[PDB]
Protein backbone atom coordinates (compact mmCIF):
# COMPACT_ATOMS: atom_id res chain seq x y z
CA UNK A 1 0.00 0.00 0.00
CA UNK A 2 2.42 2.72 1.28
CA UNK A 3 -0.12 5.43 1.60
CA UNK A 4 2.84 8.48 1.03
CA UNK A 5 1.67 11.53 -0.50
CA UNK A 6 5.03 11.72 -2.43
CA UNK A 7 3.97 12.23 -6.38
CA UNK A 8 8.42 12.53 -6.97
CA UNK A 9 8.63 8.76 -7.26
CA UNK A 10 5.73 5.80 -8.19
CA UNK A 11 4.44 3.25 -5.85
CA UNK A 12 6.87 0.70 -8.39
CA UNK A 13 9.95 2.88 -7.26
CA UNK A 14 9.15 2.54 -3.45
CA UNK A 15 8.55 -1.58 -4.33
CA UNK A 16 11.76 -1.46 -6.04
CA UNK A 17 13.99 0.45 -3.41
CA UNK A 18 12.13 -2.05 -0.68
CA UNK A 19 12.63 -5.06 -2.39
CA UNK A 20 16.01 -4.83 -3.32
CA UNK A 21 17.56 -4.01 0.04
CA UNK A 22 15.18 -6.72 1.96
CA UNK A 23 16.36 -9.41 -0.69
CA UNK A 24 19.86 -8.27 0.04
CA UNK A 25 19.28 -8.17 3.43
CA UNK A 26 17.93 -11.92 3.64
CA UNK A 27 20.63 -13.42 1.08
CA UNK A 28 23.34 -12.39 3.82
CA UNK A 29 21.02 -13.41 6.95
CA UNK A 30 20.69 -17.06 4.74
CA UNK A 31 24.41 -16.82 4.53
CA UNK A 32 24.24 -16.37 1.13
CA UNK A 33 25.71 -13.55 -0.90
CA UNK A 34 29.29 -13.45 -2.10
CA UNK A 35 31.82 -11.96 -0.80
CA UNK A 36 35.41 -10.90 -2.54
CA UNK A 37 36.81 -14.56 -1.64
CA UNK A 38 33.61 -16.48 -0.43
CA UNK A 39 30.78 -16.30 1.43
CA UNK A 40 29.37 -13.73 3.65
CA UNK A 41 29.08 -14.60 6.94
CA UNK A 42 25.22 -15.80 7.73
CA UNK A 43 23.23 -12.79 10.49
CA UNK A 44 21.23 -12.72 13.46
CA UNK A 45 19.12 -10.29 14.56
CA UNK A 46 18.84 -9.18 10.86
CA UNK A 47 15.45 -6.74 10.43
CA UNK A 48 13.44 -6.36 7.66
CA UNK A 49 13.13 -2.97 6.51
CA UNK A 50 9.66 -0.78 6.42
CA UNK A 51 9.06 2.63 3.70
CA UNK A 52 8.76 5.24 5.93
CA UNK A 53 6.81 7.84 4.04
CA UNK A 54 8.13 10.71 6.53
CA UNK A 55 11.99 9.86 5.49
CA UNK A 56 10.96 9.68 2.11
CA UNK A 57 9.63 13.15 2.03
CA UNK A 58 11.77 14.87 3.96
CA UNK A 59 14.97 13.17 1.50
CA UNK A 60 12.66 14.00 -1.67
CA UNK A 61 12.76 17.99 -0.61
CA UNK A 62 16.39 17.90 -0.13
CA UNK A 63 17.23 16.66 -3.87
CA UNK A 64 15.20 18.90 -5.89
CA UNK A 65 18.07 20.97 -6.87
CA UNK A 66 20.22 17.96 -7.34
CA UNK A 67 22.93 19.05 -4.67
CA UNK A 68 26.46 17.92 -4.10
CA UNK A 69 27.23 15.87 -0.95
CA UNK A 70 25.06 14.60 1.78
CA UNK A 71 21.41 16.30 2.82
CA UNK A 72 21.85 16.87 6.42
CA UNK A 73 18.47 15.17 7.30
CA UNK A 74 18.02 14.44 11.25
CA UNK A 75 18.38 10.64 12.74
CA UNK A 76 19.62 8.95 9.51
CA UNK A 77 22.31 7.91 7.57
CA UNK A 78 22.27 8.65 3.53
CA UNK A 79 23.05 7.22 0.59
CA UNK A 80 23.67 9.25 -2.47
CA UNK A 81 24.53 8.66 -6.26
CA UNK A 82 24.48 11.08 -8.96
CA UNK A 83 23.99 10.73 -12.92
CA UNK A 84 24.67 12.41 -16.00
CA UNK A 85 23.55 12.39 -19.31
CA UNK A 86 23.20 14.81 -22.16
CA UNK A 87 19.85 13.26 -23.42
CA UNK A 88 18.16 13.52 -20.00
CA UNK A 89 16.22 11.33 -17.97
CA UNK A 90 12.61 10.23 -19.30
CA UNK A 91 12.69 7.00 -17.35
CA UNK A 92 14.63 7.98 -14.29
CA UNK A 93 13.06 4.52 -12.32
CA UNK A 94 15.76 2.59 -14.81
CA UNK A 95 18.58 3.68 -12.68
CA UNK A 96 17.05 2.33 -9.56
CA UNK A 97 18.79 -1.19 -10.18
CA UNK A 98 22.16 -0.01 -10.88
CA UNK A 99 22.29 2.42 -8.53
CA UNK A 100 21.40 0.46 -5.58
CA UNK A 101 23.92 -2.72 -6.95
CA UNK A 102 26.53 -0.32 -7.22
CA UNK A 103 25.83 0.85 -3.36
CA UNK A 104 25.81 -3.18 -2.50
CA UNK A 105 29.43 -4.08 -5.01
CA UNK A 106 31.05 -2.77 -1.77
CA UNK A 107 31.23 -5.94 -0.42
CA UNK A 108 32.36 -8.46 -3.41
CA UNK A 109 34.98 -5.67 -4.62
CA UNK A 110 36.53 -5.40 -1.43
CA UNK A 111 35.87 -7.79 0.99
CA UNK A 112 34.18 -7.54 4.45
CA UNK A 113 36.47 -8.18 7.87
CA UNK A 114 36.14 -11.52 10.06
CA UNK A 115 33.71 -10.27 12.30
CA UNK A 116 31.54 -8.40 9.98
CA UNK A 117 33.44 -4.97 11.05
CA UNK A 118 33.04 -1.44 9.71
CA UNK A 119 36.60 -0.43 8.43
CA UNK A 120 35.93 1.46 5.75
CA UNK A 121 37.88 0.82 2.52
CA UNK A 122 35.34 1.19 0.69
CA UNK A 123 32.16 0.28 2.80
CA UNK A 124 30.72 2.68 3.30
CA UNK A 125 27.30 2.63 1.12
CA UNK A 126 27.55 -1.12 1.54
CA UNK A 127 27.13 -0.70 5.57
CA UNK A 128 23.97 1.83 5.37
CA UNK A 129 22.18 -1.34 3.39
CA UNK A 130 23.10 -3.96 5.10
CA UNK A 131 23.03 -3.00 8.72
CA UNK A 132 20.96 -4.91 10.64
CA UNK A 133 19.42 -2.84 13.28
CA UNK A 134 18.17 -0.85 10.95
CA UNK A 135 14.35 -0.86 10.63
CA UNK A 136 13.22 1.92 8.34
CA UNK A 137 14.20 3.00 4.89
CA UNK A 138 13.46 6.10 2.58
CA UNK A 139 14.30 6.92 -1.08
CA UNK A 140 13.92 9.55 -3.55
CA UNK A 141 15.33 10.45 -6.89
CA UNK A 142 15.27 13.91 -9.01
CA UNK A 143 15.83 14.84 -12.20
CA UNK A 144 17.64 18.11 -13.00
CA UNK A 145 17.87 18.64 -16.65
CA UNK A 146 20.41 16.09 -17.79
CA UNK A 147 21.63 15.04 -13.72
CA UNK A 148 20.19 12.84 -11.76
CA UNK A 149 20.35 11.86 -7.96
CA UNK A 150 19.00 8.59 -6.52
CA UNK A 151 19.50 8.65 -2.73
CA UNK A 152 18.50 6.55 0.24
CA UNK A 153 18.04 7.10 3.95
CA UNK A 154 18.04 5.13 6.78
CA UNK A 155 17.29 5.18 10.62
CA UNK A 156 20.63 3.23 11.76
CA UNK A 157 23.74 4.16 11.34
CA UNK A 158 26.34 1.41 9.67
CA UNK A 159 29.73 3.63 9.42
CA UNK A 160 31.17 3.53 12.71
CA UNK A 161 34.51 2.26 12.75
CA UNK A 162 35.30 -1.15 13.87
CA UNK A 163 31.30 -1.71 14.58
CA UNK A 164 29.88 -4.64 13.00
CA UNK A 165 27.89 -4.16 10.76
CA UNK A 166 25.72 -7.66 11.59
CA UNK A 167 26.34 -10.53 14.18
CA UNK A 168 27.40 -14.03 12.90
CA UNK A 169 24.80 -16.78 13.57
CA UNK A 170 22.06 -18.07 12.26
CA UNK A 171 18.88 -16.40 10.48
CA UNK A 172 16.07 -16.08 12.64
CA UNK A 173 13.57 -19.28 13.12
CA UNK A 174 10.95 -17.36 15.00
CA UNK A 175 10.40 -13.89 16.51
CA UNK A 176 11.99 -15.05 20.23
CA UNK A 177 15.18 -15.74 17.60
CA UNK A 178 15.67 -11.76 17.25
CA UNK A 179 17.33 -10.35 20.70
CA UNK A 180 17.65 -6.41 19.21
CA UNK A 181 14.22 -5.40 19.80
CA UNK A 182 11.45 -6.80 22.06
CA UNK A 183 8.36 -8.44 20.84
CA UNK A 184 10.00 -8.98 17.59
CA UNK A 185 8.64 -11.40 14.57
CA UNK A 186 10.39 -13.29 11.89
CA UNK A 187 9.70 -13.74 8.38
CA UNK A 188 12.15 -16.10 6.31
CA UNK A 189 15.11 -15.41 8.26
CA UNK A 190 14.40 -11.56 8.68
CA UNK A 191 13.55 -10.51 11.93
CA UNK A 192 10.13 -8.21 12.04
CA UNK A 193 10.32 -4.24 14.48
CA UNK A 194 6.64 -4.70 15.98
CA UNK A 195 5.14 -1.49 17.36
CA UNK A 196 6.75 1.08 19.36
CA UNK A 197 6.33 1.04 22.79
CA UNK A 198 5.54 4.17 24.86
CA UNK A 199 8.20 6.40 26.47
CA UNK A 200 7.34 7.13 30.09
CA UNK A 201 9.22 8.62 32.90
CA UNK A 202 8.52 7.33 36.13
CA UNK A 203 11.95 6.33 37.40
CA UNK A 204 13.27 9.77 37.91
CA UNK A 205 9.97 12.08 37.66
CA UNK A 206 12.44 15.32 38.61
CA UNK A 207 14.31 15.41 35.70
CA UNK A 208 13.45 16.49 32.03
CA UNK A 209 14.71 14.99 28.82
CA UNK A 210 15.22 11.34 29.46
CA UNK A 211 13.12 8.34 29.67
CA UNK A 212 12.54 5.07 31.13
CA UNK A 213 13.66 3.39 28.20
CA UNK A 214 17.01 4.66 27.55
CA UNK A 215 17.70 4.71 31.42
CA UNK A 216 17.63 1.14 31.17
CA UNK A 217 19.29 0.93 27.90
CA UNK A 218 22.04 2.51 29.68
CA UNK A 219 22.30 0.37 32.82
CA UNK A 220 22.09 -2.75 31.14
CA UNK A 221 24.60 -2.73 28.56
CA UNK A 222 26.97 -1.73 31.81
CA UNK A 223 25.82 -4.24 33.35
CA UNK A 224 26.17 -6.40 31.05
CA UNK A 225 29.45 -5.59 30.24
CA UNK A 226 30.58 -5.65 33.57
CA UNK A 227 29.23 -9.02 34.35
CA UNK A 228 31.10 -10.67 31.32
CA UNK A 229 34.70 -8.92 32.20
CA UNK A 230 33.75 -10.10 35.80
CA UNK A 231 33.51 -14.10 34.69
CA UNK A 232 36.76 -13.44 32.27
CA UNK A 233 35.28 -13.44 28.88
CA UNK A 234 36.33 -10.27 27.95
CA UNK A 235 38.88 -9.99 25.02
CA UNK A 236 42.16 -7.63 25.80
CA UNK A 237 44.59 -6.08 23.08
CA UNK A 238 47.11 -6.83 25.28
CA UNK A 239 46.83 -10.51 25.68
CA UNK A 240 44.18 -13.18 25.89
CA UNK A 241 41.09 -11.65 27.85
CA UNK A 242 40.86 -9.11 30.99
CA UNK A 243 41.32 -10.57 34.19
CA UNK A 244 38.51 -12.30 36.75
CA UNK A 245 37.37 -9.91 39.17
CA UNK A 246 36.88 -10.54 42.89
CA UNK A 247 34.50 -7.63 43.49
CA UNK A 248 32.87 -6.26 40.68
CA UNK A 249 29.22 -4.39 42.37
CA UNK A 250 26.13 -4.29 39.92
CA UNK A 251 25.23 -0.66 39.12
CA UNK A 252 22.05 0.94 39.82
CA UNK A 253 20.59 3.71 38.14
CA UNK A 254 20.39 7.11 40.34
CA UNK A 255 18.47 10.09 39.51
CA UNK A 256 20.61 12.53 41.16
CA UNK A 257 23.27 11.37 39.23
CA UNK A 258 21.24 11.76 36.09
CA UNK A 259 20.29 15.04 37.32
CA UNK A 260 24.04 16.22 37.39
CA UNK A 261 24.47 14.61 33.71
CA UNK A 262 21.63 16.06 32.68
CA UNK A 263 22.84 19.71 33.72
CA UNK A 264 25.94 19.36 31.83
CA UNK A 265 24.49 17.52 28.84
CA UNK A 266 22.08 20.96 28.27
CA UNK A 267 24.79 23.04 27.88
CA UNK A 268 26.04 21.36 24.46
CA UNK A 269 29.70 21.70 24.71
CA UNK A 270 31.25 18.71 23.93
CA UNK A 271 34.05 18.31 26.46
CA UNK A 272 34.28 16.93 30.24
CA UNK A 273 32.58 19.30 33.01
CA UNK A 274 34.38 20.57 35.81
CA UNK A 275 34.83 17.81 38.54
CA UNK A 276 33.17 20.29 41.06
CA UNK A 277 30.24 20.51 39.07
CA UNK A 278 30.38 16.55 39.27
CA UNK A 279 31.20 16.21 43.21
CA UNK A 280 33.29 12.77 43.94
CA UNK A 281 31.46 11.31 40.38
CA UNK A 282 33.60 9.82 37.69
CA UNK A 283 32.50 11.24 33.83
CA UNK A 284 32.06 9.60 30.10
CA UNK A 285 31.01 11.68 27.10
CA UNK A 286 30.31 10.88 23.85
CA UNK A 287 28.82 13.05 20.22
CA UNK A 288 27.85 12.14 16.76
CA UNK A 289 26.79 14.33 13.89
CA UNK A 290 23.39 12.34 13.03
CA UNK A 291 21.06 14.78 14.54
CA UNK A 292 17.73 13.72 16.63
CA UNK A 293 19.36 10.41 17.09
CA UNK A 294 17.37 7.85 18.54
CA UNK A 295 18.22 8.02 22.30
CA UNK A 296 18.03 4.43 22.60
CA UNK A 297 20.51 3.70 19.80
CA UNK A 298 22.91 6.43 20.88
CA UNK A 299 23.25 4.74 24.38
CA UNK A 300 23.63 1.62 23.15
CA UNK A 301 26.50 3.17 20.91
CA UNK A 302 28.25 5.32 23.21
CA UNK A 303 28.23 2.50 25.70
CA UNK A 304 29.89 0.20 23.60
CA UNK A 305 32.62 2.66 22.26
CA UNK A 306 32.95 3.16 25.45
CA UNK A 307 34.01 -0.61 26.19
CA UNK A 308 35.47 -1.16 22.74
CA UNK A 309 38.75 0.66 24.53
CA UNK A 310 39.89 -2.89 26.03
CA UNK A 311 39.50 -5.12 22.91
CA UNK A 312 41.23 -2.05 20.94
CA UNK A 313 44.13 -0.75 22.88
CA UNK A 314 44.41 -2.95 25.71
CA UNK A 315 44.81 -2.89 29.56
CA UNK A 316 47.21 -6.22 30.30
CA UNK A 317 46.98 -8.69 33.01
CA UNK A 318 47.95 -6.22 35.79
CA UNK A 319 44.94 -4.76 35.40
CA UNK A 320 46.37 -1.19 36.61
CA UNK A 321 45.22 2.18 34.96
CA UNK A 322 49.53 3.33 34.59
CA UNK A 323 50.38 6.78 33.11
CA UNK A 324 52.56 4.56 30.57
CA UNK A 325 49.18 3.17 29.49
CA UNK A 326 47.88 6.39 28.95
CA UNK A 327 50.27 8.28 27.49
CA UNK A 328 50.05 5.98 24.59
CA UNK A 329 49.90 7.86 21.17
CA UNK A 330 46.08 7.74 19.67
CA UNK A 331 44.75 5.29 22.38
CA UNK A 332 42.03 6.37 25.15
CA UNK A 333 41.34 3.74 27.73
CA UNK A 334 40.02 5.81 30.43
CA UNK A 335 36.20 5.71 29.30
CA UNK A 336 36.67 1.55 29.02
CA UNK A 337 38.11 1.74 33.07
CA UNK A 338 35.52 3.87 34.71
CA UNK A 339 32.89 1.66 33.49
CA UNK A 340 34.49 -1.94 34.58
CA UNK A 341 35.32 0.02 37.63
CA UNK A 342 34.69 -1.88 40.83
CA UNK A 343 34.01 0.43 43.57
CA UNK A 344 31.63 2.70 40.77
CA UNK A 345 27.81 1.74 41.38
CA UNK A 346 25.93 4.64 40.32
CA UNK A 347 25.28 5.57 36.95
CA UNK A 348 23.21 8.33 35.76
CA UNK A 349 23.19 9.27 31.74
CA UNK A 350 21.36 12.15 29.85
CA UNK A 351 21.61 12.26 25.48
CA UNK A 352 20.65 15.44 24.59
CA UNK A 353 19.59 16.70 21.24
CA UNK A 354 22.07 19.83 20.23
CA UNK A 355 21.89 21.57 17.57
CA UNK A 356 24.88 20.62 16.19
CA UNK A 357 25.44 16.62 17.30
CA UNK A 358 23.81 14.34 19.67
CA UNK A 359 25.37 14.63 23.17
CA UNK A 360 25.57 12.15 25.58
CA UNK A 361 27.12 12.26 29.12
CA UNK A 362 27.31 9.27 32.04
CA UNK A 363 28.39 10.06 35.30
CA UNK A 364 29.71 7.64 37.36
CA UNK A 365 29.43 7.72 41.42
CA UNK A 366 31.29 7.25 43.39
CA UNK A 367 33.59 7.41 40.42
CA UNK A 368 37.33 5.54 39.60
CA UNK A 369 40.35 6.08 37.07
CA UNK A 370 42.34 6.42 39.97
CA UNK A 371 45.89 7.18 38.64
CA UNK A 372 48.35 4.20 39.63
CA UNK A 373 45.11 1.85 40.94
CA UNK A 374 43.60 -1.68 39.44
CA UNK A 375 40.45 -0.90 37.72
CA UNK A 376 39.17 -3.95 39.47
CA UNK A 377 40.24 -6.07 42.24
CA UNK A 378 41.50 -9.59 40.92
CA UNK A 379 40.36 -12.92 41.70
CA UNK A 380 37.34 -15.35 42.02
CA UNK A 381 33.92 -13.94 41.17
CA UNK A 382 32.15 -13.04 44.50
CA UNK A 383 35.04 -13.78 46.20
CA UNK A 384 35.71 -10.94 48.03
CA UNK A 385 32.05 -9.12 47.78
CA UNK A 386 31.20 -6.96 51.12
CA UNK A 387 29.76 -9.12 54.14
CA UNK A 388 26.66 -9.15 53.82
CA UNK A 389 26.47 -9.72 50.39
CA UNK A 390 24.54 -10.92 47.55
CA UNK A 391 26.79 -12.60 44.78
CA UNK A 392 25.89 -15.44 41.59
CA UNK A 393 28.68 -17.18 39.88
CA UNK A 394 26.99 -17.37 36.38
CA UNK A 395 26.80 -13.26 36.38
CA UNK A 396 29.71 -12.54 39.03
CA UNK A 397 28.20 -9.41 40.46
CA UNK A 398 27.84 -8.19 43.72
CA UNK A 399 24.70 -6.46 44.80
CA UNK A 400 22.62 -5.66 48.13
CA UNK A 401 19.94 -3.63 46.28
Amino acid sequence: SFGCSNSGITDSDRQAFLDFHNNARRRVAKGLEDSNSGKLNPAKNMYKLSWDCAMEQQLQDAIQSCPSGFAGIQGVAQNTMSWSSSGGYPDPSVKIEPTLSGWWSGAKKNGVGPDNKYTGGGLFAFSNMVYSETTKLGCAYKVCGTKLAVSCIYNGVGYITNQPMWETGQACQTGADCSTYKNSGCEDGLCTKGPDVPETNQQCPSNTGMTDSVRDTFLSVHNEFRSSVARGLEPDALGGNAPKAAKMLKMVYDCEVEASAIRHGNKCVYQHSHGEDRPGLGENIYKTSVLKFDKNKAAKQASQLWWNELKEYGVGPSNVLTTALWNRPNMQIGHYTQMAWDTTYKLGCAVVFCNDFTFGVCQYGPGGNYMGHVIYTMGQPCSQCSPGATCSVTEGLCSAP
